């Protein structure tokens, strides 16, 4: 029970009306043959051309929507779409003009080769298989033993017939052919109705502008909306492909010095820390009284403070301070210290979601409700600052003189930033850059104020 056995049935009502008479009774086995390929008993590491949907979920940053609209098929142009945006017109012989398919297959490895170099070492071509998309791989497509890269130790995923190589990703410049690409067909899952009336039930940010790299990015959303909105699984860990462990302790040091600071500006009584049900005390030696509440990161829509906080803990969430560190809500209490994933943030982590939210992967994956700037409302955003109360002194990389008016500091106080306190308030500012720039984003009471820190050294 690992990979898709090619014996397993494939049902076949929604390819006959580009293939007419297909019959009912189908394996992948069958398909695969039908597509033009020739497995050739071949126990050489890619059994099947398609995946289980456990194994679409383990490679989502490979997925590419994909959809084939027939122009007029043999004698036919057809329009190859993919979730990437792009629309290509290959001719038997962003919207691009119609061109045979040894130039058109040229421009589909470029497009996949970037777009997927530092996501993932496969493509998912995710379907919503009617029949033209089906029978168009054999033009584009080369299958085969699983191979390594001809200028690396990556898995090849490209081949070039002009000089008969293969090629990952990252190498594959010049390359005609993708070479092994798995596929999931989600018409298999067991749907009623079309791809626009499935996908519009959970999503109004895509339309459908009637072309095939619109049915595409649908496919994606309505496969992404399956397999991360309605269905959670935290179980399922992901490859380091960036800076997974940078951003992640970046996240824990910029939290304890926010935390840290509020509570010694303000001297809250007590702090509700409203969140992930695995939450620790990000301030262990603070005085103030700390108390947890469950609520795991929310996939679908953002919680509603209501349901969060009302229907009878301290009860009053009023007193004191509410921490809300990643625990996305419509709208955040005046009385708050939040950090909220922008789900518009452009990166390798940050993969595209269903509604206008995001699929976060970093360790695991994380679909996340749309940005919305009027949560913020009774907030406003936190400064960048540096506090610290720690004794300066070196022990133990060279130096310039550090001069910030934002390094809360013992000796920045008596007028001169120590050696210690300057290096790690740079290494501080660089943790926070990385935070930011990973597309986090921060919110405090209106009333913070870190002219409130000076005074804590007397
Ligand atoms: C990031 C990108 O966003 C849109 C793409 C098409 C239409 C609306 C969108 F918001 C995508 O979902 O692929
Ligand atoms: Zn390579
Ligand atoms: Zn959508
Ligand atoms: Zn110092």
């Amino acid at each position: 029970p690992t990979h898709l056995s090619v014996d397993t049935k494939f049902k076949t009502e929604g390819l006959c009306v580009d293939i007419p008479g297909i019959p009912k009774d189908m394996t992948y086995r069958r398909l695969i043959s039908m597509m033009g390929f020739k497995m050739n008993y071949q126990v050489n590491g890619y059994p099947n051309m398609f995946i289980t949907r456990e194994e679409a979920i383990r490679h989502v940053r490979a997925w590419i929507g994909f959809d084939v609209e027939g122009c007029h098929g043999t004698n036919l142009p057809l329009q190859l779409g993919f979730s990437t945006g792009v629309n290509l017109v290959a001719v038997p012989t962003l919207m691009y003009k119609g061109l045979p398919w040894n130039v058109v297959r040229i421009k589909i490895v470029q497009m996949l080769s970037d777009t997927l170099k530092n996501l993932s070492d496969r493509v998912v071509f995710v379907l919503w298989a009617h029949g033209f998309e089906l029978t168009s791989m054999k033009y584009f497509v080369k299958i085969g033993p699983e191979r390594t890269c001809c200028l690396c130790d990556r898995r090849a995923t490209c081949f070039s017939t002009a000089s008969d190589t293969y090629a990952c990703w990252h190498h594959s410049i010049g390359f005609d052919y993708v070479y092994n690409p798995f596929m999931i067909d989600v018409q298999q899952w067991g749907f009623t109705g079309n791809l626009q009336s499935n996908h519009d039930l959970y999503c109004q940010v895509h339309g459908n502008a009637h072309v095939a790299s619109c049915d595409a990015i649908m496919t994606r959303c309505l496969a992404v909306h399956e397999c991360f909105v309605k269905r959670v699984d935290w179980t399922i860990e992901y490859p380091i492909i960036g800076d997974e462990l940078k951003i992640n302790a970046a996240c824990r040091k910029v939290q304890h010095m926010v935390v840290k600071a509020a509570l010694l500006a303000d001297k809250f009584p007590v702090l509700h820390d409203i969140g992930n049900p695995k939450a620790i005390k990000c301030v262990p030696q603070a005085d103030v009284e700390w108390k947890f509440y469950d609520a795991q990161p929310c996939s679908d829509k953002a919680y509603k403070i209501e349901e969060l906080f009302y229907s009878y803990h301290s009860d009053k969430f009023t007193d004191g301070v509410c921490l809300f560190w990643n625990c996305n809500v419509d709208r955040y209490p005046a009385n708050s210290i939040v950090c909220r994933f922008d789900t518009r943030v452009l990166s390798n982590l940050n993969l595209p979601g269903c509604d206008g939210g995001s699929l976060y992967v970093n360790k695991h994956a994380f679909h996340t409700p749309a940005f919305d700037k009027s949560a913020f409302v009774n907030l406003k955003q936190l400064p960048f600052f540096y506090y610290s109360d720690s004794p300066c002194e070196s022990h133990g990389i060279d130096y310039v003189p550090l001069k910030s008016a934002t390094c809360i500091t013992r000796c920045n106080l008596g007028g001169a930033v120590c050696r210690h306190h300057a290096n790690e308030y740079r290494l501080y500012l660089d943790a926070y850059n990385m935070m930011i720039s990973a597309g986090f984003s921060l919110w405090v009471y209106k009333q913070f104020d870190t002219y409130n820190l000076w005074n804590t050294f007397t």
